[PDB]
């Protein structure tokens, strides 16, 4: 229902943001202990 510009800009949007607070969360959760299960 919602236009192009709209879509793109909420893909980018949640992407980034997405991006970001999985660094932040890994990278302060790693600092902070380490990791449970190996990757």
């Amino acid at each position: 229902m919602i236009s192009d510009e709209q879509l793109n800009s909420l893909a980018i949007t949640f992407g980034i943001v997405m991006m970001t607070l999985i660094v932040i969360y890994h990278a302060v959760d790693s600092t902070m202990s380490p990791k449970n299960r190996l990757e």
